[PDB]
């Protein structure tokens, strides 16, 4: 059965008016919206005037391969068609798209939201009223960026629903930063809410779901006690018989629901609806002995449409716009394809389709009828794919005292434009659900546990320097680490002398080994006719005045600074104050006489090479020392073994003068004899003083300056009795 | 008007017998091929026995918007179908898989060769025998890599032959490197073979263009005398009405054609059709009075299908061929799904086309009919898409004597196996068309000149090394180009004076400066009492004798070896040959006397610190040197002036000598004042023979050798009187 009106030119609609029993919520509720739409464009002279509507509408029954064979009846007049209008399910409206395609017609499907609709290479001749559902993974992924909730957890719903929906949710969370967790699929029933406890810093479950395995889920995590403060989508939306069960655990969730203001004048036409004035439907005579359970048991006669039972649906805007869309469309092609009439003219019976579609349907702008404060948001653009503005509501679940019961508390359209006064999630609060909050660069060694977003950041070592964001090195053995830990610094050496509480030490040594090396200048080159200057030698003595001032100052040329040219002169300089300033005053004292001089040079230079030969590989280097991280020295190229090369094997000497000092017998073991020993005590007690040092900075001189202030009176003083 | 004929189940056919006058060569010669094909099946005992075949073919007229309008007579009996057979044009079979799709019913078409007809996931019930047209760029990409041709020319086609073949030729030449120089695309006429010339290193032209779009090209590249070697798809083929106009400039190429052999059995068939023994054909009665011209004038009785009309056609062998995919798929549906039967049982009025299609046709595998040697290549698959195996032929154009005639050189299906002795291009020649061949390292700085593919490869610099393929840099300055000119080397200094034929020089000068200076120990130290060490001195002139051999070995310490601290020191051993050997011998020569040695070291030591002092900030250093990109030396680092400030600054004591040589006139002025020029004449003679050297390798030792051998009798040959 089905129902045709004539008229000037007709349109076509499907509607789900059977069920796989009459649909009395989803079909005559919305099939008797169209013919009340159409009466009124019939009757308003600011409309189309002479082109009088008529329709011839069918009954797609719920099932594709029934609308197929329905909608052949369209097509078999190319009783004509000016375009079909409705596919109300998502798949019904997916096969009278791949037929009303092949004849250049266009059609208006007024609840069909998905997302292979859009696909407009394929499916050319498709515009629909409702926003597709690639707009509901851009509210919930634009009130998680504006809580700052970067750590969520979600759960799909297996079929058509949520595969299209999570897998462009993921595609919209990557744009904020807003990184998943775990997504399962329910088809079990209690493991999904057993694996959303593993991660208790996700307290946010973004529920995409549909409005019947929404309910297994909600009964199944009201029997484990626990607690979540859910977005979830259009599944969800209002729906008061999904919280029924369990009036607690859902407390403080967050749903979308499709934004539709009721149409006013049309409750006042369908609760006007006696079976005896309704001589044109031909499925009201089945459908009132539905509603009301009559057989016309025997029907009364003062039964009526009262408020009490017609509750009119949810999508009712959404038709009575959508035909408003081609009865707008149409009125621009007689006004300009053939103007200065009302009628249809000559050029109407051949109706371009697709010059209808593609030029002045999909770009047309109107507001929209029955409704109040115009231009506000009542008006219906198409996109350039032929999807209508996406309006939602944000429904929150504020439990004012009594009774758990919903509320609206903002929309969105663009922007999303709460109101921030419901939170009312857990007692009350913003419940953050993010993990491992950013930290300083002072514990920037961020590695991660495994899972992704979030990690432990912690401090790696004071000598280290922040290599990358996820890795760090040490800044350099001689490299101390800045404040700028990508780029550190070098380290500041140390070899500084000058005046560190001790170099005053040889300047006051200068005052009494130089100084009074002027005192052996005063008297011992006074005289050289002299007894003193006899054989009782004194003018051998004055190799005893050169070595006065040197020994007096051979660490004033070592304890300034090491540079490596200068500090290897010190290094070449102990063998001097070891043979001409001690030696030659320890080789003389075998007592010839007029060649006394040469024998002494004989065995002076047998070490003046022997430093030339531990100076054959190594020397002339200041090598750098450091031991405990940041604390780093400046020294010499010398080993323990080197030094004690310079000390204990120039130390072996004493033994060259114990019988040496004890046929010349004379005054000369009494002041020169003295010295052979109280002389040595500098360097026979001070054997193992080097051996404790490192910072040597007292020792540094005290091998030199008691040992020359004995120097100052080896013989002179025994030669200050006269002048 | 149409023809159907009832049986146990029928197929389906459209067949182009109409043009927008029945189309005599593609329309009727395939249709009554079809039925010819039928009536083998209905009596061939070893095919479906039971299943009476009968058919319903239209008429598809050859335009799009007539197939729809009439293939709704296949799909209204859901007279029933089995699957429709054909779509013959490209247009006309992709508006009747937009449409078969939909109701679950097989089609295979048996000539509709396109690129968007195997997009299975869109005409997911479609089938077909021929090969398509993505596999004719790998034919014509095939036999370019075989004949090692890296650069052509192509010019495609204006529509959807050429769009849909070269942007499917580059994504199939980027793969063997043979990269393309020039696409134009004909829609002008003269200007696509002006283009053509501008690149002359291109001498083969892949042509993918249709049949009447290239005979307009070739008619005008004989109006300009050009000539090429072409290869061209299959819009040439085999048709001697292309070259019929210029048979000079066409010589040479080679072309495709889809290789059928002819049904040999069908020509003994379609050569017995009077119009009166065909009492089936609607049609038959109307082709009847077009090739013959008559109107059923008057017709002759003795008139008949001869062998002298009736050529038949190319695309016979895929009809019969592509009704027997149908009629061996079904005949395993009712010897697996009824067994033990041989009529249509019970489970054949559900006519599961999806489970037709998808399980066990597309994966069928039988052999042709009608061909003699079978299992060669008369095998019929179906790839994973529904596209048969492609099979070509390589037709070459072997003008042999007489007329430029065709002739086959063999073919391909996986492999091009030609036959290499056809080549007959410009006059005998392989006619390589590849630009800029590849080049040795030596000339390795290959840089384009705008265009891809082919460069110029040019020798860069002997001091260079290649950097990159088409970069190279200097290897260094101290780094000396290799073979390896990625990596190439360091540079060898030089600074070897081990016997460079000059260091036997200082040796045999050693031998005359220092072996003589024995003789100054012969004689002067052997008397220290005679009256010739009186005030006359002597025993000042040990200072003579230790500069005796100092003197003689001054650039013994100087032309060893550069080391960085061994020749510091005869850059701080100049002085030592400035004062004690020359000036402390310039100052006693004013001839006190007792205290007449002391006076001589108060001016002595006035440049001993001198030479400290221009070693202030430079010494110690042997830095290398190098000018003419592979001569590099090592030197020290001194300068011109510098070495000036050693020469010509100690050069002045030459006038401290000249009134200084002339109250002592004795005997002085004869031997010692002799010396007090011409021993500067090697100093005063050898200024700018140094001005002059770089090498320096004589004049290393003539400041000293000349000078010493003076040195060796200054005074001791005037003492060589007495002893
Ligand atoms: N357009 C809807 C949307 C629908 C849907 C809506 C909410 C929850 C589950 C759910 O199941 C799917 C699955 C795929 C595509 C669309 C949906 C339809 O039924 O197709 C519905 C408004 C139309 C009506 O029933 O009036
Ligand atoms: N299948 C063909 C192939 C055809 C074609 C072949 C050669 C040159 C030009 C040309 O034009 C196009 C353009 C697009 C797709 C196919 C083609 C057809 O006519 O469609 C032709 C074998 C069918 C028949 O005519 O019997
Ligand atoms: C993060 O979101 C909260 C939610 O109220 C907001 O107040 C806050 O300003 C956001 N953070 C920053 C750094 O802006
Ligand atoms: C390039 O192609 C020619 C064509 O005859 C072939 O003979 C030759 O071997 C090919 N080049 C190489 C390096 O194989």
């Amino acid at each position: 059965r089905e129902i045709k009106i004539e008229g000037d030119l007709v349109l076509g609609g499907l509607f789900p008016i059977n069920e796989k029993r009459i649909n009395e919520d989803r079909g005559i509720q919305r099939l008797e919206a169209m013919l009340f739409a159409i009466d009124e464009i019939n009757k308003d002279d600011y409309l189309l005037p002479g082109v009088k509507l008529g329709v011839h509408i069918l009954d797609t029954c719920s099932r594709d391969t029934y609308a197929l064979e329905q909608s052949l009846e369209f097509v078999r007049a190319s009783l004509l068609i000016a375009g079909v209008i409705g596919g109300s399910y998502s798949s019904v409206s997916i096969q009278v798209a791949n037929l009303l395609r092949l004849f250049q017609i266009p059609q208006i499907s007024y609840a069909s939201t998905s997302a292979k609709l859009s696909d407009k290479s394929r499916y050319d001749y498709f515009a629909r009223t409702v926003p597709p559902d690639f707009y509901q993974a851009k509210a919930m992924a634009e009130i998680l960026r504006f809580f700052n909730w970067t750590y969520v957890s979600t759960v799909a719903s297996e079929g058509d629903y949520g595969e299209t929906g999570i897998e462009a949710f993921e595609q919209e969370a990557r744009l904020r930063n807003i990184c998943i967790a775990t997504a399962e699929k329910v088809g079990s029933y209690d493991s999904v809410i057993r694996e959303l406890l593993q991660k208790p810093n996700a307290r946010v479950v973004v529920l995409f779901m549909r409005s019947d395995d929404s309910r297994e889920l909600i009964a199944a995590a009201s029997r484990a006690n626990a607690s979540f403060t859910w977005v979830a989508s259009d599944g969800w939306g209002a729906q008061e018989s999904i919280i029924k069960g369990s009036e607690h655990v859902a407390y403080g969730a967050i749903t979308l629901e499709l934004a539709s203001q009721p149409v006013r004048q049309f409750d006042r036409y369908f609760q006007s609806l006696n079976p005896y004035n309704n001589h044109r439907n031909p499925w009201f005579r089945d459908f009132w002995e539905q509603k009301f359970q009559c057989s016309l048991r025997v029907c009364d006669k003062h039964l009526a449409i009262d408020s009490s039972n017609y509750e009119q649906e949810s999508k009712i805007m959404f038709v009575v716009n959508a035909v408003y869309a081609m009865a707008h469309a149409l009125h621009k092609m007689q006004r300009t394809l053939c103007p200065n009439t009302t009628k249809l003219c000559d050029a109407m019976k051949i109706l371009d389709g697709k010059k209808l579609y593609k030029d002045y349907l999909l770009k047309i702008n109107f507001t929209a009828p029955f409704n109040p404060n115009k231009d506000a948001d009542s008006i219906v653009k198409f996109d350039t794919f032929g999807d209508g503005m996406g309006r939602y509501n944000v429904f929150n679940f504020q439990n004012v005292g009594g009774k758990y019961s919903y509320l609206k508390v903002g929309h969105w359209a663009e922007t999303l434009s709460l109101d921030v006064n419901s939170i009312h999630w857990s007692r009350n609060s913003v419940p953050t659900s993010q993990c491992s909050d950013p930290c300083a660069p002072n514990e920037m060694k961020n590695m991660q546990p495994g899972d992704v977003c979030c990690w432990i950041c912690i401090p790696c070592e004071p000598y280290e320097y922040l290599a990358d964001e996820f890795t760090c090195m040490d800044c350099g053995s001689g490299q101390w680490p800045t404040a700028d830990l990508t780029g550190c610094y070098d380290l500041p050496e140390d070899y500084i002398r000058w005046e560190d509480a001790w170099a005053i030490g040889p300047v006051t040594i200068a005052c009494l080994g130089f100084m009074c090396t002027c005192m052996v200048v005063t008297v011992f080159i006074k005289h050289n006719n002299t007894p003193l200057v006899k054989a009782s030698g004194r003018e051998l003595c004055y190799i005893l005045l050169f070595g006065v001032g040197l020994s007096y100052c051979m660490t004033f040329f070592f304890i300034a600074k090491p540079s490596p040219v200068i500090c290897a002169l010190r290094r070449l300089g102990l063998g001097s104050s070891f043979a001409i300033c001690y030696s030659a005053l320890l080789t003389k004292t075998n007592c010839s006489s007029q060649v006394f001089i040469c024998l002494g040079l004989i065995l002076v230079q047998i070490v003046m090479v022997s430093v030339w030969l531990i100076l054959e590989a190594p020397g002339t280097r200041r090598y750098t020392l450091a031991e405990k991280r940041e604390t780093v020295i400046l020294k010499c190229n010398v080993k323990d073994s080197s030094m004690l090369i310079s000390l204990t094997y120039d130390v072996i000497l004493v033994i060259l003068c114990t019988v040496y000092a004890f046929p010349e017998n004379f005054n000369e073991a009494k002041f020169i004899g003295f010295t052979m020993y109280t002389t040595c005590i500098i360097w026979l007690a001070f054997l193992p003083i080097f051996y404790v040092t490192s910072s040597d900075y007292r020792v540094q001189t005290t091998t030199m300056c008691i040992s020359v202030s004995l120097s100052g009176f080896v013989v002179l003083g025994c030669l200050f009795a006269p002048k």
